[PDB]
């Protein structure tokens, strides 16, 4: 039995940038008031994890990453009231915390409580539950996924149905919910309209379901990896480009494409210059472009903000737009009731052990998810 | 007496950027077909007038600039059907043609005829009907209303109602209606929400006035011009903020006042800068930015895109986001039923042969808007 007590098990700790992983024993402290310990079943291999190995997203290290999993309760601290031990639970990488001005917004979700625009690396309470090699091995995002065991705050976690299957709805918890939110909630893209997805991996995937889903006629999908193209059409995508096909710019072509301009653009990539691309193909009096990829830590774009002035909306998001305690559980339900499919994004299924493998993959172009089984 | 025959008449010709207008007599040719010639009655003196002067917004010279304007029909060319002979009327700076994809969207305003975007400085056909010293003579945003008498394109007039004061409603052709509906139409300000301004010469005043009319709890005025603050506090200001007075960039200081960031910022201004000062104190998940000043010619802001994803809007617009041909007659209407004032945006009055002390009482920062009487 575990409850009350240190649990020594297995994880992928990240020691330094630039390396892999180290999948090694670490030890997990019990929870305190109001902190869950979770059970890993399966965790999904977001290109954000490789952010964190990259240098792209700073954070502290050493770390446990991962973000987009899904495990069952093994224990629960003092004053937890929303799970209990053995309630199947997706990680929220933001927060939920119902409290603060952002959770009491209509439309905010981004809570004041997320550790990702200043990140600690830490439990709400300054600390952390992770030890490796007698050294503090810091968390990733409240969620510490890569880890048979990980702690969170109960505004970290979501109840999900009973009957759900782990391998697959581990992707709500980032890449699924993401792409298909930018495309429905943030952009909330209409019926008929035309639709430039920029970058073709588990999150543009997504925001192409969620485009089909809105009822988009024309879902042009953009990547330079062009045998990303055959799942992007299977998606609901309409047509793909390769920008290294053509002599002009990538917003010349998509604007002729579109007869002058798109109506919903998105930036699933995580580059400036995609961003800027991205903002100048929509329509210039009425488009709306989303920015979803995370951008390299500290750097700026430049842009003429003309763009803006002849009357586009730009915006981005996290995680999209989605107040994540309310709606992990909801689109769980709704994935049991067959309303949108998962299976399309997941193309590799490895033994937790294979996690460099799994990165390895998502490097060369080879996978779009990859989930890590426990 | 006049149908179909040249006309001189006196008009403020700018020859050279940097330099004075030049009140001297040109030559108005009758209008063509779809034209319509306009004996003008008053016109404001407008930033962006100003902006042609400085070279910030360029057009082609020499120009015969001025766009916010009303008159009174002296003739009409083959095939007009939407004014006659002795309608008064409003020129539309940005064209509504009815025809073309932005025309036909429920949100668009920024006709595909316009001549903002890349500017030719001609009538809609690509020549002029202006002479002067047997020279021919720049249109600017196909109204040129620094003239006794202009032409323009049936698109870029509007019939407003008969008993309307010309010397009051002329700011309905630009900066009234730009900052009004900046606030309700593009920004959509709620009751009980937090805006603020930056910039308050008429355009922002404008937008006080419809963040007011919104129903906002509290409207915080910017200005490094300390005079411009009582006229904002009558208008609707609750508070006026000189970012000179702190120690501190003023975006910080507005995210402490509204207790974490505004929930509605515009940028009234025309300053890089600024743009990204505004964008950054609106708060980070829900806030939304307007951009409403013209930036200086062909110049790109930097900005770090983190402030995008965590949720805020940036977005911009022409002419308050009006289709301008349907709304500058209903706005008109309003302003008769009293629903809006535009006598605290007028501070000063000449008669057009005193143009230049116009742009001077502007350029001191004296004037919000001087009304030049024909
Ligand atoms: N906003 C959020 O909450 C959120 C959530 C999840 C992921 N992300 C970010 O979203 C981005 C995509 O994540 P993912 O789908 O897991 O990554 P991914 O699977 O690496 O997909 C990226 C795709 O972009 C393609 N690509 C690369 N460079 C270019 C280019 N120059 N032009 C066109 N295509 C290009 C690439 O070939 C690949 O198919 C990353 O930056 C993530 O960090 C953000
Ligand atoms: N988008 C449109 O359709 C549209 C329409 C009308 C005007 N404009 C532009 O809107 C802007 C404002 O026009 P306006 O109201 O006639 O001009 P204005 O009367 O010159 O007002 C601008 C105000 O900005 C203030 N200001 C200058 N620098 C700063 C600073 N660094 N910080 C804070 N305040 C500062 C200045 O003191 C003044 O009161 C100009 O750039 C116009 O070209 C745009
Ligand atoms: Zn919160
Ligand atoms: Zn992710
Ligand atoms: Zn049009
Ligand atoms: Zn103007």
């Amino acid at each position: 039995s575990t409850a009350g007590k240190v649990i020594k098990c297995k994880a992928a700790v990240l020691w330094e940038e630039k390396k892999p992983f180290s999948i090694e024993e670490v030890e997990v402290a019990p929870p305190k008031a109001h902190e869950v310990r979770i059970k890993m079943v399966a965790t999904g291999i977001c290109r954000s994890d490789d952010h964190v190995v990259s240098g792209t997203l700073v954070t502290p290290l050493p770390v446990i990453a991962g973000h987009e999993a899904a495990g069952i309760v093994e224990s629960i601290g003092e004053g937890v009231t929303t799970v209990r031990p053995g309630d199947k639970v997706i990680p929220l990488f933001t927060p939920q915390c119902g409290k603060c001005r952002v959770c009491k917004h209509p439309e905010g979700n981004f809570c004041l409580k997320n550790d990702l625009s200043m990140p600690r690396g830490t439990m709400q309470d300054g600390t952390s539950r992770f030890t490796c090699r007698g050294k503090p091995i810091h968390h990733f995002l409240g969620t510490s996924t890569f880890s048979q065991y990980t702690v969170v705050d109960e505004i970290s976690v979501a109840k999900i149905d009973a009957a759900s299957p782990l391998e697959k709805v581990c992707l709500i918890g980032c890449g699924f919910s993401t792409g298909y939110g930018s495309a429905v909630k943030v952009a909330k893209v209409t019926q008929g309209s035309t639709c430039a997805v920029f970058g073709l991996g588990g999150v543009g995937l997504s925001v192409i379901m969620g485009c089909k889903a809105a009822g988009a006629a024309r879902i042009i999908g953009v990547d330079i990896n062009k045998d990303k193209f055959a799942k992007a059409k299977e998606v609901g995508a309409t047509e793909c480009v390769n920008p290294q096909d053509y002599k002009k710019p990538i917003q010349e072509v998509l604007t002729e494409m579109s007869n002058g301009g798109v109506d919903f653009s998105f930036e699933v990539i995580g580059r400036l210059d995609t961003m800027v691309t991205a903002l100048s193909c929509c329509q210039e009096a009425y488009g709306v472009s989303v920015i979803v990829g995370v951008p390299p830590d500290s750097q700026n774009l430049s842009m003429n903000p003309m763009l803006l002035l002849s009357g586009r909306t730009w915006k981005g998001a996290i995680f999209g737009g989605f107040k994540s305690k309310d709606s992990v559980p909801k689109l769980v339900a709704d994935f049991m009731a067959k309303k949108f499919a998962l299976d399309p994004l997941i193309t590799h299924v490895l033994p937790f052990e294979k996690i460099n493998e799994g990165f390895d993959l998502l490097r060369s172009g080879e996978s779009i998810r990859t989930i890590l089984t426990f």
